């Protein structure tokens, strides 16, 4: 049974945040109708195409399980069609610029009038009421606005963006929670709501641990687990010691633990020609005895200045450079095995080539081969939530306006009226 | 009113992913009962305490809108209590080791007998059926497993962890989608399901954009939007040149645009001294004339070496370098306002200090002061989704076992039976 079987989604989205949300609703069984610009459609179609005149992978990987209709909404008749579509919809999703949908006349107040059951769901860069409410935002702008960039990277480098789509897809996933929450509200009230997710807010929610850190820092002057609190280890630009003397905002800690336990990122065989031949190594509180076995160093058991958290930070990074020579003659996976006999959260850095073709991930339906007979098959990420009673069936992305007529006929429009809308350049 | 009003959650979780998920359900009105170990409780209580004897900000910021019972599940009397609680619950959420709830005599199969309505939701490190199914994993190991570390950072540095909790909180937010999807299945079938989110999978979902890049790289040999595509721009740590001639796995791209339009992290006034004195500036394809106006390069408007994306591939990092030059005497807010005039996607790197005291974020309920009379007030991140007909009411995290007797009394137990359980050391 598919969770969102029977849910009609009127999908006005483009780029990533919005499309990611409705695609995933589609994977869970929603009937998604993507509305697009005439001629060029969603800007992802033409964005970094790998073949001329063929929809890009940006588009196909975010628009499976959708049908497409073209529509000029800057048109009297196009507005009319939208009203009809809103009357059949359970949820309408949009991620156009601030005020864009309002300017077309589709304010929340008006949408409620058209259909008291419909949920409007929107992604914006900043929350409504925010000073930067009206700004247009892509991915890394939101990473910066939400605290992630400031706390990511090294103490002697710039704010650093995550390769993960903290701004875009992460927002779409948060919107999905909001929409689903709203559907649960509606079971109770019989009424739709507006839900919105700001990209800044979705990023900040993942950066909660760093707001923890900010308060700890404000209250105590120190973050004891951060590299900067370890004696003459971190150094700034000029050959100087760093410390928390003179740091009042959570700093970048390179490859330290974050919201997990303390660890570091360690080189393995072939690192010079293989950018991803590394493991990460968590040295936690719960499992310190089990860690001292692979290092063939039992001297750290009796020592009070090694086996406690507070009696360990003073030389936290000395322990890490130790092992990096001990991993020097072993690949990622062999280093991982060599230690994993002990129940240590220790893992390889997986490369995109390894993940894309990993048999495990394809077996569990997390990386999925989409059968696309028009364009040729491509991989995608499937549903990251696995259910005992249901499996997603992922189905190729629509050609531009491929379902236009089929959608217009479902609305009750006759064959002659369909030709008029075509010739008036509305569809 | 509230989305999850009337939903009872049996919350066995600890640390981050699981507690983030049940806290957010709590913020949306769920009745959340956190089951904790006698004596110690959730390990976050004692981790990174800012005052000793007082529950850490790690715990309070992940455990608002919850009640706490102490319960030794290993005793037989604690198992019969669990059976009564399961029969009243709509959802059970656990992390623990990959097969820990099963060991305790509460397998999915048994749970269904007790309550055919209940949803069992789990966070694990890797998906069931994966080779690494059995592994314990923390934040940074999960980032490594899901492709984020490989594609985050710079081409001349190591895989870099993201400060955002891609593995932990991100997994809990994905599980919440999962739980809410399962609650919608249940409206249709009257039956609960098992839902599970592997941390690797939640990470990979956000790294979907990089699986797009991996395929583009395999198909075409080049990622034209990456710095490495500029001839003679990028070099490894030993000074060897880095081009796409030799790259077979999606590389680290520094502060390139991701799923956004091309951009970079540019220095503003004070950057040598202020770690966060930067903006993200986007060079979108539709905005070249405007950029040329902003930086006074009218000669670049009609020049094909500059006026398309394709023409900029060989020189984009040089254009960013020159743009940056215009910001040397302006702070990040002045640069943002200046770029806003032109409609350019551009914002500041907000520091955690700035975010913690930002008036906009408090006004919209995204940074919230929690009233906590026991520990003193603290900030937290509130609900990142804003609704037209409901507001969260965030209440302080429970003291260990604060609500044990209150909870045993809602089950129906009388004063004498609760007296005996305290004596037996079950609760
Ligand atoms: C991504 C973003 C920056 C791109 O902005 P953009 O390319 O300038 O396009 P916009 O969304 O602002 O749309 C431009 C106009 O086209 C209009 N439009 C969109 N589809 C149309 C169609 N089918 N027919 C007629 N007009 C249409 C919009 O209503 C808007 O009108 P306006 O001039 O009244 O504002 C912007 O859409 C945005 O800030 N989105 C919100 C946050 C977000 O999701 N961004 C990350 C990308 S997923
Ligand atoms: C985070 C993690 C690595 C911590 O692991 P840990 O420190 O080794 O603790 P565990 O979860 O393995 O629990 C240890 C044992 O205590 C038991 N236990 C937990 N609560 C108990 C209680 N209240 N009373 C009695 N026993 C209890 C567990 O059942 C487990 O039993 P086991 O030895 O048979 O496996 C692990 O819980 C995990 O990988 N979680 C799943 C995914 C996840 O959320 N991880 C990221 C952390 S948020």
């Amino acid at each position: 049974t598919k969770p969102l079987d029977g849910i009609n989604v009127l999908d006005f989205t483009h780029v990533q945040a919005g499309p990611a949300c409705t695609q995933m609703m589609g994977f869970l069984g929603a009937n998604v109708i993507k509305i697009e610009r005439r001629g060029s459609g969603d800007m992802t179609r033409g964005w970094l195409q790998d073949k001329p005149n063929v929809d890009s992978l940006y588009f196909t990987m975010f628009n499976c399980n959708k049908r497409s209709i073209e529509l000029d909404m800057k048109t009297p008749e196009g507005k009319e069609l939208l009203e009809q579509m809103i009357k059949k919809a359970d949820v309408m999703v949009e991620n156009f610029g601030p005020g864009a949908l309002d300017r077309m006349g589709f304010t929340w107040e008006y949408i409620q009038e058209l259909n008291p059951r419909v949920i409007l769901a929107s992604v914006k860069g900043y929350a409504e009421g925010h000073a930067n409410e009206h700004l247009k935002v892509y991915e890394n702008v939101a990473q910066c606005s939400g605290g992630a960039a400031a706390t990511t990277g090294f103490w002697d480098g710039p704010p650093t963006v995550s390769g993960a789509a903290l701004g875009e897809s992460n927002s779409g996933m948060h919107l999905m929670i909001g929409i689903l929450a709203a559907l649960e509200i509606r079971h109770k009230t019989g009424r739709g709501q507006k839900v919105a997710v700001a990209m800044q807010d979705a990023v900040l929610n993942l950066v909660r641990i760093k707001l923890r850190d900010q308060q700890r820092l404000e209250r105590t002057g120190i973050l004891a687990e951060y590299p900067q609190a370890q004696p003459n280890f971190a150094f700034d630009r000029d050959g100087n010691p760093l410390s928390f003397d003179n740091i009042t905002s959570v700093p970048r800690g390179g490859n330290a633990g974050g919201g997990g336990q303390p660890g570091w990122m360690l080189k393995c065989k072939g690192w010079e020609t293989d950018a991803d031949s590394y493991v990460y190594f968590t040295i936690a509180a719960n499992m310190w005895p089990q860690i001292c076995d692979m290092i063939d160093k039992p001297e750290w058991k009796d020592d009070p200045a090694y086996n406690t958290f507070e009696g360990r930070v003073d030389k936290l990074m000395d322990i890490f450079s130790f092992i990096e020579t001990k991993f020097a003659d072993k690949d990622k996976f062999e280093v991982t095995e060599w230690a994993a006999q002990y129940g240590i959260p220790c893992g390889p850095v997986m490369s995109m080539k390894e993940l894309a073709h990993d048999p495990s991930l394809q077996k569990v339906g997390t990386v999925v081969e989409v059968v696309d007979e028009i364009r040729g098959n491509h991989l995608t990420v499937g549903a990251p939530f696995k259910f005992s009673g249901f499996q997603p069936e992922i189905t190729r992305a629509p050609l531009l306006g491929e379902h236009t007529d089929e959608v217009l006929k479902e609305l009750g429009l006759d064959d002659a009226k369909i030709k008029e809308l075509h010739a008036k350049q509305v569809v």
